[PDB]
């Protein structure tokens, strides 16, 4: 598969390799806030991140991941939406070339700069592979990105890009520690989706945050640095690489505050 965020091989094109591109529960959308229902059953959501583990930072030539040792239950997601336990194994963002765009989800149309995802899956299916053929099988933690103040739990991220700025680089990435990345308020939209990559699995249960982080211009200048492109070859910035909103169609959007 060659698949990316051009013209030639974007969003648009997904659905001829990849079908369910097309199919009943993808993601992002766009979230209506005078639709989304307060939903008061919602449980509390628990993000249990003090034993994450951070190993290695990955260009993989469609966006960067953090990756994380999910070989025990050391970084969970439990709680809100979710049954049983889903550990984290990686985060990424998704960013645009300018700061009026760049977020995967947006909320009445607005798009932030940049989109945090924290992906966790369900530790009732052993494995990632597993888990991504389920329904249930993952849970991804939303984080909406705008361009302010300076985020300084992401400074070390930025300051390791420069080191993995083509696909395939990695670095050694240990002691990170995600909490840095929360806003204050854990308010949440939820609803059933799908990667936003392919293989568009529809296997995500999605909790966005209401709360966006501030980021400051120059750290979003340095992720729009990275390039999309093998060392060597010419230049493709690693900007828009991000999946427009897709049909809600018969799903509900819940909300976890009134
Ligand atoms: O939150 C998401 N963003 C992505 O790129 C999708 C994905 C695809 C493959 C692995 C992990 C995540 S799901
Ligand atoms: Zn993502």
């Amino acid at each position: 598969h060659h698949w990316g965020y051009g013209k030639h091989n974007g969003p648009e094109h997904w659905h001829k390799d990849f079908p369910i591109a097309k199919g009943e529960r993808q993601s992002p959308v766009d979230i209506d806030t005078h639709t989304a229902k307060y939903d008061p059953s919602l449980k509390p959501l628990s993000v249990s991140y003090d034993q994450a583990t951070s190993l290695r930072i990955l260009n993989n030539g469609h966006a960067f991941n953090v990756e994380f040792d999910d070989s025990q239950d050391k970084a969970v997601l439990k709680g809100g939406p979710l049954d049983g336990t889903y550990r984290l194994i990686q985060f990424h963002f998704h960013w645009g070339s300018l700061d009026g765009q760049g977020s995967e989800h947006t909320v009445d149309k607005k798009k932030y700069a940049a989109e945090l995802h924290l992906v966790h899956w369900n530790t009732k299916y052993g494995d990632f592979g597993k888990a991504v053929q389920q329904p249930d099988g993952l849970a991804v933690l939303g984080i909406f990105l705008k361009v302010g103040s300076a985020k300084p739990g992401l400074q070390k991220v930025v300051d390791v890009l420069d080191s993995i700025k083509t696909k395939g680089k990695s670095a050694d990435f240990t002691n990170f520690d995600p909490r840095g990345l929360l806003p204050e308020s854990l308010d949440y939209w939820t609803y059933p989706g799908s990667l936003t990559t392919p293989p568009l699995l529809e296997c995500v249960t999605w909790i966005v945050l209401k709360e966006p982080i501030s980021v400051s211009s120059e750290q979003v200048l340095k992720f729009r640095k990275l390039n999309f492109n093998g060392e060597g070859e010419p230049e493709e910035l690693m900007v828009d690489n991000w999946r427009p909103a897709q049909p809600l169609k018969n799903r509900q959007i819940k909300a976890s505050f009134k």
